[PDB]
DNA sequence: CGGGTTTTTGTTAAGGGCTGTATCACTGTGTAAGACAGGCCAGATC
């Protein structure tokens, strides 16, 4: 509700839109900078704090059985619960979408000096594509957990892709892939509620429904405005998923999904058209199978956004939200903001 | 096949004048950030 200045240290620069900030146990942890890894961090993976309106990107190390996971632009960031997270697809420095998955998490931590342990993690199966732009999430049904891929863009395929065209996107196909973190395995799942390809969307998980919201599709060039409920089952036999359609819902792309209190959420930021952008806000409360989305008061925009036209943030996890926006080129590329909702 | 006769070229005993080429001393394009090792204060500490 309240906006707030906040200034960056020497290394502004490895800040690039599409970042993916990560919180373990109140700590906020940057990731996805621009180009690849210099001397200053082998990694790639910062400590994002804000003491006193001022920000300072300090480095981190990786445990002696890490991964260096290359930077990604778009990935697709999920929490676990010990608490690790995922990450799966996403644009290497090199414009390579990357097929493989991530997994974060924290091995050895003393005195704020955090020792990550990033794992890789085989996939088989019904595999997705490398793709970018989409969401993934984890139902948790009868004492088990499985990962809910869903949307996301690619490139043409191999064969139908041309060099005149390299840089051709589209929209890859409206298929739900259940991941089993354990084996390993994936699975895919066609749905006849499913009929345009999704991404940029905004996805709500709760204990066994994932709650699908706005995003853009490049077969119509259009920001529908659904409300998609997928009730993921975990039998004994064969996972049984199910489809709804809401009435409701929000027309938006590139949103920031955030959790003030306890089943509920709160959306900010986003597109409304190409030249428009979406100034309100939007509240999410939640039930047992019920849903509500309802519309709180604006927060006091500045004339920096008001006449922006574009900007990139991420959720910081506790309440707070991080945002940026562009600026002169010679200079400050970028400006960056904090949004607090509590 | 030759004499006799013709046509169309060479030709330097020396100067005037137009045209082409070597010569001279220089020029512009190489033009922003990252790695690193030493020094120094705040600080957990046994």
């Amino acid at each position: 509700m309240s906006l707030q200045m906040v200034t960056v240290g020497h290394n502004i620069a490895l800040i690039q839109p599409g970042f993916s900030l990560m919180n373990f146990d109140g700590q906020v942890f940057f990731f996805g900078q621009k180009g690849w890894p210099k001397r200053s961090c082998p990694t790639g993976v910062f400590h994002f704090d804000i003491k006193q309106n001022h920000l300072k990107l300090k480095p981190a190390i990786f445990s002696k059985d890490s991964c260096y996971l290359p930077p990604l632009r778009y990935p697709a960031t999920c929490s676990y619960k010990k608490h690790q997270y995922i990450i799966h697809g996403g644009k290497t420095p090199n414009n390579e979408l990357s097929d493989k998955i991530y997994i974060m998490s924290v091995a050895c931590k003393n005195n704020k000096k955090v020792t990550f342990r990033c794992t890789e993690k085989d996939l088989v199966g019904d595999v997705p594509e490398p793709r970018y732009g989409h969401s993934i999430d984890v139902v948790y049904s009868r004492g088990k957990s499985m990962g809910v891929l869903f949307g996301g863009r690619s490139y043409m395929p191999s064969t139908q892709r041309t060099t005149e065209k390299w840089n051709s996107v589209a929209d890859c196909l409206p298929h739900v892939f259940l991941i089993d973190f354990e084996f390993g395995c994936a699975t895919s799942y066609i749905l006849p509620e499913l009929q345009d390809g999704l991404s940029f969307h905004v996805s709500i998980a709760r204990n066994d429904t994932v709650y699908i919201l706005g995003g853009h599709s490049l077969a119509s060039n259009i920001r529908p405005a659904n409300l998609y409920r997928i009730r993921v089952d975990l039998p004994l036999g064969t996972p049984a998923v199910n489809c709804t359609v809401l009435p409701g819902g929000i027309s938006v792309s590139s949103a920031i999904l955030t959790q003030t209190n306890n089943d509920e959420f709160v959306i900010v930021g986003g597109y409304q058209l190409e030249n428009q952008k979406r100034m309100v806000c939007s509240l999410v409360s939640l039930g047992d199978n019920t849903i509500e989305i309802s519309e709180m008061e604006t927060p006091d925009w500045t004339s920096d956004i008001k006449h922006s036209k574009i900007w990139f943030g991420s959720n910081m996890g506790n309440g707070t939200i991080f945002l940026g926006i562009p600026g002169d080129n010679k200079s400050e590329a970028f400006y960056f903001y904090t949004l607090r909702c509590s």
